[PDB]
DNA sequence: TACTGTTACGGCTCCATCGATGGAGCCGTAACAGTA
DNA sequence: TACTGTTACGGCTCCATCGATGGAGCCGTAACAGTA
């Protein structure tokens, strides 16, 4: 009846005892790195893994793999869980949807078992696998099975049928089994991680999802939930780690963590229903949801000076041919239904022909006849969609860049020059200044065969990563560890007269990472924290007054005050004179755009074209898009 | 804090509703086929497993192997579970005890990641390897490591320390880690698949044994009973499939099922302690145990009458060349600690020589230098401590071997010779009388991949093994299909005019088999039903009046009923003038005897000497064997 | 001549036992080419 | 001459993905050899 733990210590989290409560749908809100998902996936998750498999054998132990022992004291009421990695996962060439989906192999047996000789209602298995999913989710229903065939084939066209329904629900009609699945977008591939592990429903196991709502509208998102809660009236518990305001609603029980982030966070703020929520003050998610603190909506909008950015014959992949009118110097955003079409413009034509113009670049553009307005630009600089790697040699400082800075800073000091140091001798990554024992790892991780990962520091450089002759050298009182080994605001109050880093450590305290050390490993990194350290990368470069900026999606795991914060330096950068462009699902950012480009009605081969563009009051007034439909209640 | 089930059906189970407490000893007992397994290892094991097993991928499911579905309504409380298999467990000769106990994989762990070059303590693994238990045990608890070998070497001497020590308590320290796990004794091999499973004690774990005290003697019980006790202290709820009284005597609580066995049982008739089981009159056990029926000893002891069998010299495995004397014409038991050497004498000496001498056999005998009164003997016949096979194509008709009578007499019939057929067209696993489309099988087995696997009847036969021609063919008004469809009963009276079939027959009935029919397959039969149709294929050989009876732990599987029965069929049998051995560890059995063989004073190489000889009585006055303080209180 | 012990000889069934290769991203280094 | 965009080139790291062989037992058939 309950999921209580007692003593939890993993991460940043501050022994926080929380009850959760069985049989129902709990959302656990916060800001970015506040450790919802260290309280969920690296503890509760971890601790019913870990129980499950102590009990099988040495190779099943071993094959299946343990994961780490949480810091936890104990757990109880624990049930076997299945869980949804937040981090998305790439697919290779090879793999089509059947068999990501786990269909193919089901698909498989039944023509191995049933089917007459590899034929099953007139249809071999090429024609069932390169068929629509309706279709062959209406072929298979509709299915003449004779009594001995409709008892052997019970539990393989149960679980067909259930997943072809499922992604019939989720609104993946319009695929192929035989798709590739690496040509998804971000929603389809979302949804297709999804079908293939909670399509088929089972009783009494608890369902971990952790940001299921990436990169899908708001439409999509209704239906994901209602989905959602027709999954848990079979009777099982689900424990979602969101963001947005309408699993909030809709959702029995909130768990608030908070009140910060890294470590200023890990503790519990608030629980209770929406409504206890929103009457707590101490909450930062229930003050926002309340209304005491929201984005702004201009009270005047921005309107083209009469340069404008036009599309003809766009065509890519889905796209059927439109004429799109981008205006310039003004902050535009672009909505459509997940598959609707709007990467595959922007990012496949606009972005790739303005750098191939403007940056000397030697990328094929997409199938388009011509741009018209590219003089009226100076750069392009653009955020994509994919995410970032994950690497133990990676940090912010040596992502953003100021590490190249920084080492060729202390290679210029006295004490370097004379001893004949140069800028990689200061580097974990180059040998000559990292300790040879650990290869600069700082920590030696000893890998067992079945038993759980140890991680020991190392004892001849104690974890500083340089040997003792690197450390001798010191820039105004302190050496490259130290450097590492303080967090952005003291970066920044220590290269405040050297304006190459000035510059960087800004956007980067502006995004909202003063908190974060410049020597935290990229694997150890939260997945909001990445987000913003990519967002701080690409908007640290210089603008010449006349510059374009692609946002791809920059609102993947950020709370409402990262994408206020977010807002606010975009408009920003707005005023200064640039144009600014948008692909967009939140409706906070949307409804502060000065123009907005409806593309749909629908998604896949059912959409492409524009259905709305102007202003979003303008928008509103369409009852074409679902887009102008959530306008109308937003505004 | 309970483990209610609620209509269970599986086997012959009648919808009972049982409520299992958590946290506790729970013991279940019941007459041989009562339901007991089906209980316990079919319906909960399973159902926890499928539930564990079905959060996992597809390729996990596949691996581990789903179990099949037990026909369960729902199962409250499950938790994760490890058990035991009731049939014992052939072992390949390349495998050694460490192997098998796991002791070997950690200690490669620890010798690979800890040990200084491949020498931990000075020693290498060879050293480790061919060392004893308790030596192994003492050198690793007095191991001095630094903190940071310390420090990285935790979870793996831990698990040995636990197991080691799990070891010396079950009285296993003469044992070496390279010593072959095939030639073990009974006990040694029990005591070794208890550890492998048992000896490191996880928590909030189900444990389920079933049968776990075979071939032990009574003082090695109370040591496996007191580390049990100690183990389900940590927290752990013990199941435990047993027929001792110990077992009985020491468990919190007890699940009586019954009242018979096959369809007359899977019922459950009293619950509660030990008092409670006595005093209700329904229960079986509970009448046996409070002595309202009880095996009787006897009043006078028959004593020898000159006759004897001297063994001299006896020196095979670890006997020290004594010499035993072995009276003829009474029943003799031979008692002693497990690993002590009775059965390395009798089944390895006596047995053998008996065999070369008067079967004409071509098996060669173990180390001795003679035997005196082979010359009183016509015949021996003995049974074995090795287990029986299972396969799809044996039942107790074609295994006690009625089945060529039956046969011949139904080719004998004036059909048959009209039609020209043979004994073996009555055969199903002989092609020309089976049905070709399941190869006589009766019914089809569909094997998924990964999926449980789903029995259909055969279609062309029906499921009577035999095709048309064939069954036309009927003896006395049946057919072979009705003649293998009939109880042991209904063949007795059936076959009441024919002594060479109502010979076999009879000693089939006579331990208590009644209500089995001769076609129920072997893989289907019970242990006990299984060890007493082994028990009645031996005893079904005719008899010339002087004959040797070696029985070698003829009680495996056997309640308290059962040895009743067993025990009045061995009185008879010695009344007529034979002579008979049995090797023995139930106490009802020896208390009965007229003559007592002790061997000890311990196992492995501490014993193989002769500690007491004479009748019980003269035995229990011996202080130094076991035996004798047992016999002090059962006398 | 029949019953009963052993053996062989063929066929069927059950059960124990034991991570690597390709694709993608990131860091450090070098080079080339525009702007300022 | 400095800042900044692109490219290449080598090295390190992470993540997706996909049951068979030998040993033992049992059943049906045939043969050989003692007892009765
Ligand atoms: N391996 C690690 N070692 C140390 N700190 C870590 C590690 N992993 C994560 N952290 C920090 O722990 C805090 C919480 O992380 P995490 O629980 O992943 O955040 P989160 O709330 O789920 N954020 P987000 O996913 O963006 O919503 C952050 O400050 C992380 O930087
Ligand atoms: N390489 C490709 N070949 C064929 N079809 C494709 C390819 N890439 C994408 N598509 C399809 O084109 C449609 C639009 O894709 P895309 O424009 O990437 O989506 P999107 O608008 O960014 N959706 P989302 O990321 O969910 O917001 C979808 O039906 C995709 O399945
Ligand atoms: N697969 C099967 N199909 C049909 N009947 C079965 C099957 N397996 C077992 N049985 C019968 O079900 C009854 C109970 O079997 P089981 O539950 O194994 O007995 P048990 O009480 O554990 N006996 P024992 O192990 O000797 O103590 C017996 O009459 C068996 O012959
Ligand atoms: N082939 C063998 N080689 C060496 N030692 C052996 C062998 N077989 C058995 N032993 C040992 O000889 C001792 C007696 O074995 P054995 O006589 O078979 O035991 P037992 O008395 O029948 N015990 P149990 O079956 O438990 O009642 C034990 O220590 C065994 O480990
Ligand atoms: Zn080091
Ligand atoms: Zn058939």
């Amino acid at each position: 009846d309950y999921i209580v733990v007692k003593g939890a210590r993993e991460h940043n989290l501050k022994n926080i005892d929380v009850k959760i409560p069985r049989d129902k749908f709990v959302v656990i809100t916060g800001l970015s790195g506040s450790g919802k998902s260290s309280l969920a996936f690296d503890t509760i998750y971890a601790e019913g893994q870990r129980r499950y498999v102590e009990s099988l054998s040495s190779y099943a132990r071993q094959f299946l793999g343990q994961m780490e022992k949480p810091d936890v004291d104990y757990i109880d009421g624990l049930s076997p869980a299945i869980a949804i990695d937040q981090k998305t996962t790439s697919r290779n060439p090879r793999s089509t949807v059947g068999t990501v989906t786990e269909i193919y192999d089901y698909l498989r047996l039944l023509f191995a078992r049933i089917g007459t000789p590899v034929t099953i209602g007139g249809k071999n298995i090429y024609e069932v696998c390169c068929l629509s999913i309706g279709e062959a989710k209406e072929f298979f229903a509709n299915l003449n099975l004779t009594e001995r065939q409709q008892l052997i084939a019970r539990q393989i066209l149960k679980e067909i049928n259930a997943r072809l329904g499922f992604l019939v629900d989720v609104g993946l009609d319009y695929l192929t089994l035989a798709r590739a699945a690496g040509t998804l977008s971000g929603g389809e591939a979302q949804r297709i991680r999804l079908a293939t592990q909670i399509g088929s429903g089972l009783m009494g196991v608890i369902y971990i999802l952790d940001e299921p709502s990436i990169g899908l509208h708001q439409r999509d998102n209704d239906r994901l939930l209602r989905s959602l809660k027709k999954l848990r009236d079979l009777g099982n518990t689900l424990l979602v780690v969101e963001h947005d305001e309408d699993t909030m609603y809709a959702s029995d029980y909130i768990i608030d963590l908070g009140p910060g982030a890294g470590s200023h966070g890990g503790q519990i703020v608030a629980e209770g229903t929406v409504e206890e929520i929103k009457q707590n003050p101490n909450s930062v998610t229930g003050e926002y949801l309340s209304g005491r603190k929201k984005i702004e909506v201009p009270k005047e909008r921005r309107k083209p000076n009469g340069k404008w950015l036009e599309i003809i014959g766009a065509r890519e992949n889905n796209l059927k041919n439109i004429n799109v009118r981008i205006p310039l110097g003004v902050f535009t955003c672009i909505t459509g239904v997940s598959g609707s079409g709007k990467s595959s413009l922007i990012n496949e034509i606009l972005y790739k022909r303005l750098a191939a113009e403007l940056n000397r670049a030697s990328v094929k553009p997409g199938e388009h006849d011509l741009i018209k307005g590219i003089e009226y630009l100076d750069k392009v600089i653009d955020i994509d969609q994919s995410p970032i790697g994950r690497t133990p040699r990676s940090n912010p400082a040596t992502y953003t860049g100021v590490f190249d800075f920084i080492r060729e800073i202390f290679a210029n000091t006295t004490e370097a020059k004379t001893r004949g140091y140069k800028a990689g001798r200061f580097s974990f990554n180059v040998k000559g200044g990292r300790c040879e024992a650990c290869a600069g790892d700082g920590i030696n991780k000893i890998e067992m065969h079945f038993l759980p990962d140890i991680y020991v520091p190392c004892e001849v450089c104690k974890g500083k990563r340089y040997n003792r002759e690197t450390l001798e050298v010191r820039y105004k009182g302190k050496n490259i560890a130290e450097v590492l080994d303080m967090t952005v605001e003291e970066a920044l109050e220590f290269f405040k007269n050297i304006p190459r880093i000035h510059k960087k450590i800004e956007t980067l305290y502006d995004v909202g990472l003063g908190y974060i050390k410049l020597g935290q490993s990229s694997t150890t990194l939260s997945g909001g924290e990445a987000q913003r350290v990519k967002l701080a990368t690409e908007l640290s470069r210089k603008s010449t007054g006349k510059t374009m900026y692609i946002l791809d999606e920059p609102t993947t795991g950020l709370h409402m005050a990262d994408v206020h914060r977010l807002v606010g330096i975009l408009h920003r950068l707005v005023e200064a004179g640039n144009s600014v462009v948008v692909i967009e699902h939140n409706l906070d950012v949307i409804k502060t755009a000065d123009y907005i480009i409806d593309l749909g009605p629908e998604g896949g081969s059912g959409g492409g074209l524009v259905v709305a563009e102007g202003t979003p009051e303008e928008v509103a007034k369409v009852e074409n898009s679902y887009t102008g439909q959530f306008l109308k209640k937003v505004l």
